[PDB]
C-alpha cells in the first residue's frame, strides 16, 4: 500500500528511530518481534470498552488515608458544577458515583452528559466512588475546592485505531580483532574473554594467549568450553571481552526459534567508559566505521516431596528471611536445591531458590520447569512488588522464572501500574530476548490506559534517543504500542514532539552565547525572544499535551515572561497560555527546558519519590514531599515542571547576608513576609516540618543527602523541596536556618522539632517495613540508570542506609544521630562548596 509507508514515516518521526531498517543486524529477531507483536496489540484494541478508553477515568481502589477523613468530617464533599457561565454547589457523600451525582443533580434541579474537571483532559466517570477518583483526592489534600464542567462524553470514534493489512563441549573460534584507528598508549598486552553467560552467572570461560595490540590483531584459535551443546540453556549469551578490560559485545547462544546459533559473525563492539545493564545487549554497535570488531565461526538442531528435619527447617528459613542483597553462599544454594519442594511453599524463597539452580545443567533445568508446575502457592499469594520486580532483574535469564513474575503483575491495577512503570520499563533491558512477557504487558497495559499510554511513549522515547545499547529493543516495542494507541493519540504525539523538536533547537544556540561567564545581558535575553515570536506564527503548532501531565493542554506561549538563568549551564525558562477555554484559573504553565544533563537519572529519583510516599499513605502518613515533573525528551536535554512561588535556600539567604557568608533567622522571615496572616504563616512552618522530614528520610535512603542549598528550593507556602539530582560529609540538609523555623537554635528541644525527630522517626520505620521493595527499585536504578556500578559498594549502601536486620529501637537510635551529625557541623559542609571553588 501506498497509505501505509505515510504511515510507516509518521511512525519514524514520532519513534526518533527507523524500524524497518536492516543496517545493524545479522539475524531477524526484530522483524520477527514486530511480527510478533500484532496479536496481543489486537487482542488489547478489540478488549477496551471505547467510552472508558476515550475518557481514560484514573481511579484508585485503594482505601483513603486517615489524614484526608479528618479532612471531610462531615460524610458530604462539594462539587462545583458549570455549563457556560452557570455554576451550582452539590452536596454528595464519599460513596457518591459520578452516576449517583447526575441525578443528584438532573431529579434535583431541571433547567447524556458527563463530568470533566475545568482546565483540563480528565472526567469523571464509570462504577467508582467519587472518593476514590485521584483529581479528588488531590482537591482535598491540596485544600481546593472541586471544579467540573457539563458536556458530551467525547466521541470513541475519535480513537479509531487504523487498519493492518548434540553431546560435545561447545567450541568458539576466535579469528581475530580490530579497530580501524588504533593510537592509544603504549599499548599493553591484548587478549578475548569468551565467557558463556546466564543472568549475569558465568558458567564457563576461556581466554585467547596474550598478544601485542595493533589495529590488527589475529588467533585463529579454536576456544573448547567446559559445558555441552545440550546443556546450553535458553537464554545463554556467548559473552565476548578485550582486556590489556575495554570492549565487550554479547551473542545469543539459542535465537528466538529456538535453534543453535551457527556460522559466521563479524561483530562491532562497545567501548568501557571513564555490572551494569548495558554489558547484557545483544545489539551491536552500529558505528561500523570508529568501532572495534570481532570475528567468529560456531559450527556445533532446536531445544532438546518427603519430610524435613528440625534443625535444616531453621536454616533454610534463615537463608529465606535473609535480604535480597544478602549472599548466597554454596552451602545455602544446596541446601535451597535439595529441599527445593519445601522451598516452593514460601513465594519469597523464589528468587533465592531459582539462583540456586544450576542452568548449565540440562537434566536440572527441567527438574525446575516440573518444579514450576506445582504454582499452587505462588499462584495464591497476595501481589509482592518488590518479590516480583526481583525475578525481573539481571539475575534471572529464564523465560519461565521471569514470566511467573510477569504473571503475578496483572493483577496490579492501572493505579499502581503507573507507579512502578518506568522500573518495569528499564527492566526491559534484562530481558535475553526482544519479545518478553513483560515487553508484551507494557503493551496491553499502555494500550488499555490512554495515560499510561501517554507515559509509556515518553519513556521509550526517552531511552531510544539516548543509548544506542536498547535504542532498537526498545523502538519495535514503541511502533508496537503507536499502531493501536489511536489516531487522537498520535495526533497528540506528534503535536509534543514537534514543540519540544523546535524548542530544543533554540536552548543549544542560546547556550553558545556564553560559554562560563554567566551573566545573562539585554543582547541575550532580547534575541530570546525574536527567537519564540518568530516561532509563534507559522511553525509552533496551537497546542501541545503537557508530556509530563498529560491532562493540561498548553497553548500560546506568553513570550513576555519567557527567560534563560544564571544557571551554569543556560535553561529556558518558558511560560504558556492554556488552550483550554474552561480553564478555572488564568495562570500560565511554566516549563523549564534543560540541556547539558541526563535527565534519565533524575526520572529515577523522582519516579522512587512517588513510590516511598504512595508507600507512606498505606500508613496514613503524608510528608508532601513535591516530586516536579520532569521528562527526558532527547539526547542529553529535556523539560521540567515549573513550581510557582518557590526560590532556593541559598538564593534566599543571598538577600540579606553578603555572598561568601551565614545567618540563620532569614528563612523564617522570608516565610513570615510572604505568608499574610500569621496563621497562613503557621501553616507555612506546618508544611515545613513535613517536607522537612521527608526528604530528610528518602534523601538518606538514596544517599543523595548531601547537597549545596542552591540544590534545595522551598514554597510560599512551607513546602521544602530537593531539585537537581543529576549528580568531610553529612547525611542530608538540616542547616541552622531549617532549625531556626522549627523553633530552635544550636544544641536544644523544641515542640516542632520534637515533632519533626517524631515524624521521621515514623516515617523511616515506614519504608524500613518496605526494605526488600527499596532495595531492589535501589539497585535497578542503579543499573539502568549510571555508567559503571559495583556489585556490594554502591548498592550495598541501602542495606546501611535502611538498616538491614535491626530492631526498631536500633534503627530510631540510629536515625536520630544522623539528625546530630547535621546539627555538629550546622554550616561547615555548606561552606564548603564554596571553599572548593578555589580548592
Ligand atoms: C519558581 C521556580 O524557581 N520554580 C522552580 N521549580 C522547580 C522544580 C525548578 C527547577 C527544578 C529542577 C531544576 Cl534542574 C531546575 S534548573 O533551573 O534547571 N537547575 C538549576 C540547578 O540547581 C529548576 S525552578
Amino acid at each position: 500500500s501506498e497509505e501505509s509507508q505515510a504511515f510507516q514515516r509518521q511512525l519514524t518521526a514520532l519513534i526518533g528511530y527507523d524500524v524497518t531498517d536492516v543496517s545493524n543486524v545479522h539475524d531477524d529477531e526484530l522483524e520477527f518481534t514486530r511480527r510478533g507483536l500484532v496479536t496481543p496489540r489486537m487482542a488489547e484494541v478489540a478488549s477496551r470498552d471505547p467510552k472508558l478508553y476515550a475518557m481514560h477515568p484514573w481511579v484508585t481502589s485503594k482505601p483513603l488515608p486517615e489524614y484526608l477523613w479528618k479532612k471531610i468530617a462531615n460524610n458530604c464533599i462539594f462539587i462545583v458544577i458549570h455549563r457556560s457561565t452557570t455554576s451550582q454547589t452539590i452536596k454528595v457523600s464519599p460513596d457518591d458515583t459520578p452516576g449517583a451525582i447526575l441525578q443528584s443533580f438532573f431529579t434535583k434541579m431541571a433547567k447524556d452528559f458527563v463530568l470533566r474537571v475545568c482546565g483540563r483532559d480528565e472526567y469523571l466517570v464509570g462504577e467508582t466512588p467519587i472518593k476514590n477518583f485521584q483529581w479528588v483526592r488531590h482537591c482535598l489534600k491540596n485544600g481546593e475546592e472541586i471544579h467540573v464542567v457539563l458536556d458530551t462524553p467525547p466521541d470513541p470514534a475519535l480513537d479509531e485505531v487504523r487498519k493492518e493489512e548434540c553431546d560435545r563441549k561447545f567450541r568458539v573460534k576466535i579469528r581475530g580483532i580490530d579497530i580501524p584507528v588504533l593510537p592509544r598508549n603504549t599499548d599493553l598486552t591484548v587478549f578475548v574473554e569468551a565467557n558463556i553467560q546466564h543472568g549475569q552467572q558465568v558458567l564457563c570461560q576461556r581466554r585467547t594467549s596474550p598478544k601485542p595490540f595493533t589495529e590488527e590483531v589475529l588467533w585463529n584459535v579454536w576456544l573448547e568450553f567446559s559445558i555441552k551443546i545440550k546443556d546450553l540453556p535458553k537464554g545463554a549469551l556467548l559473552n565476548l571481552q578485550i582486556y590489556c578490560l575495554l570492549y565487550y559485545v554479547n551473542l545469543l547462544l539459542i535465537d528466538h526459534r529456538f535453534l543453535l546459533r551457527r556460522g559466521e559473525y563479524v561483530l562491532h563492539m562497545w567501548q568501557i567508559s571513564g555490572f551494569n545493564a548495558d554489558k547484557l545487549t545483544s545489539a551491536t554497535n552500529p558505528d561500523k566505521e570508529n568501532s572495534m570488531s570481532i570475528s567468529i565461526l560456531l559450527d556445533n538442531h532446536p531445544i532438546a516431596r518427603a519430610e524435613m528435619p528440625n534443625q535444616l527447617r531453621k536454616q533454610l528459613e534463615a537463608i529465606i528471611a535473609t535480604d535480597p542483597l544478602n549472599p548466597l553462599t554454596a552451602e545455602d544454594k544446596e541446601l535451597l536445591w535439595h529441599f527445593r519442594y519445601e522451598s516452593l511453599k514460601h513465594p519469597k524463597a523464589y528468587p533465592k531458590l531459582f539462583s540456586s539452580v544450576k542452568w548449565g545443567q540440562q537434566e536440572i533445568v527441567a527438574k525446575t520447569y516440573q518444579l514450576l508446575a506445582r504454582r499452587e502457592v505462588w499462584d495464591q499469594s497476595a501481589l509482592d512488588v518488590g518479590l516480583t520486580m526481583q525475578l525481573l532483574d539481571c539475575n534471572f535469564s529464564d523465560e519461565n522464572v521471569r514470566a511467573i513474575a510477569v504473571q503475578k503483575l496483572e493483577s496490579l491495577e492501572d493505579d499502581d501500574v503507573l507507579h512502578y512503570l518506568l522500573q518495569l520499563v528499564q527492566a526491559v533491558k534484562f530481558e535475553p530476548y526482544h519479545d518478553s512477557a513483560l515487553a508484551r504487558f507494557l503493551l496491553k497495559r499502555g494500550l488499555r490506559n490512554k495515560r499510561i499510554g501517554h507515559f509509556l511513549f515518553w519513556f521509550l522515547r526517552s531511552e531510544i534517543a539516548q543509548s544506542r545499547h536498547y535504542q532498537q529493543r526498545f523502538a519495535v516495542i514503541l511502533e508496537a504500542y503507536l499502531r493501536g494507541c489511536g489516531t487522537a493519540m498520535l495526533h497528540d504525539f506528534t503535536q509534543q514532539v514537534q514543540v519540544i523538536e523546535m524548542l530544543q533547537k533554540v536552548t543549544l544556540d542560546i547556550k553558545s552565547l556564553s560559554a562560563e561567564k554567566y551573566d545573562v545581558s539585554s543582547q541575550v535575553i532580547s534575541q530570546l525572544k525574536q527567537k519564540l515570536e518568530n516561532l509563534q506564527n507559522s511553525q509552533l503548532p496551537e497546542s501541545f499535551r503537557v508530556p509530563y501531565d498529560p491532562g493540561l493542554k498548553a497553548g500560546a506561549l506568553a513570550i513576555e515572561k519567557c527567560k534563560v538563568m544564571a544557571s551554569k549551564k543556560k535553561p529556558l525558562w518558558l511560560e504558556f497560555k492554556c488552550a483550554d477555554p474552561t480553564a478555572l484559573s488564568n495562570e500560565t504553565i511554566g516549563i523549564i527546558f534543560k540541556h547539558g544533563d541526563d535527565l534519565r537519572q533524575d526520572m529515577l529519583i523522582l519516579q522512587i519519590l512517588r513510590i516511598m510516599e504512595s508507600i507512606w499513605e498505606t500508613e496514613s502518613l503524608d510528608l508532601c514531599l513535591l516530586p516536579y515533573g520532569c521528562i527526558s525528551t532527547g539526547d542529553k536535554i529535556g523539560m521540567i515542571e515549573i513550581v510557582k512561588d518557590a526560590t532556593t535556600i541559598a538564593k534566599i539567604q543571598q538577600s540579606t547576608v553578603g555572598n561568601t557568608g551565614f545567618k540563620d533567622e532569614v528563612l523564617n522571615h522570608w516565610l513570615k513576609e510572604k505568608s499574610p496572616t500569621e496563621e497562613k504563616f503557621q501553616a507555612a512552618v506546618e508544611r515545613f516540618v513535613y517536607s522537612c522530614a521527608g526528604y530528610c528520610v528518602a534523601t538518606f535512603v538514596l544517599g543523595i543527602g548531601d547537597r549545596h542549598n542552591d540544590n534545595i528550593m522551598i514554597t510560599e507556602t512551607g513546602n521544602l523541596f530537593h531539585i537537581d539530582f543529576g549528580h568531610e560529609r553529612v547525611p542530608f540538609v538540616l542547616t541552622p536556618d531549617f532549625l531556626f523555623v522549627m523553633g530552635t537554635s544550636g544544641k536544644k528541644t523544641s515542640p516542632h522539632f520534637q515533632k519533626f525527630q517524631d515524624i521521621c522517626v515514623k516515617a523511616y520505620l515506614a519504608l524500613r517495613h518496605h526494605t526488600n521493595l527499596l532495595i531492589i527499585l535501589f539497585s535497578m536504578m542503579l543499573m539502568t540508570g549510571m555508567p559503571q556500578l559495583t556489585s556490594k559498594e554502591d548498592i550495598e549502601y541501602i542495606r546501611d542506609a535502611l538498616t538491614v536486620g535491626k530492631n526498631e529501637e536500633d534503627a530510631k537510635k540510629y536515625f536520630l544521630d544522623q539528625i546530630e551529625v547535621c546539627r555538629d557541623k550546622g554550616w561547615t559542609v555548606q561552606f564548603n562548596w564554596f571553599l572548593h571553588l578555589v580548592l
